């Protein structure tokens, strides 16, 4: 009638948590939003491995598999909004230290 409203464009883990079907797979990467669902087709993994993922920050993850710049810029194409106050600062700003130091 007289209205409109569109673009996450701000989101909280919750709200990603909440989006981890194939039909509503929402992640987190690096700090922002991304519809997984507009790229699960796409994928070598597959569109699971965006699923699996799908329902919070998957840059946690997605930081270990090593992607490509070109994944990542590739997301961008995803990029429906980004991770709110409520856990921003939770999960922004990609990090991680662990020993490696395994033999088998
Ligand atoms: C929003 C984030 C993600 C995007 C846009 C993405 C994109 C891609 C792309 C383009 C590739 C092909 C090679 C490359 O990395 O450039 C790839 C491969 C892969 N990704 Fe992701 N990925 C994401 C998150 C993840 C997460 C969270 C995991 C782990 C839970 C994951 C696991 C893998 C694996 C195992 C491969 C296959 C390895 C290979 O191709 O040799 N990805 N991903």
């Amino acid at each position: 009638a007289e209205e409109s409203s569109k673009a996450v464009k701000y989101y909280t883990l919750e709200e990603i948590q909440k989006h981890n079907n194939s039909k509503s797979t929402w992640l987190i990467l690096h700090y922002k939003v991304y519809d997984l669902t507009k790229f699960l087709e796409e994928h070598p993994g597959g569109e699971e491995v965006l699923r699996e993922q799908a329902g919070g920050d998957a840059t946690e993850n997605f930081e270990d598999v090593g992607h490509s710049t070109d994944a990542r810029e590739l997301s961008k194409t995803f990029i429906i909004g980004e991770l709110h106050p409520d856990d921003r600062s939770k999960i922004t700003k990609p990090s991680e230290s662990i020993i490696t130091t395994i033999d088998s």
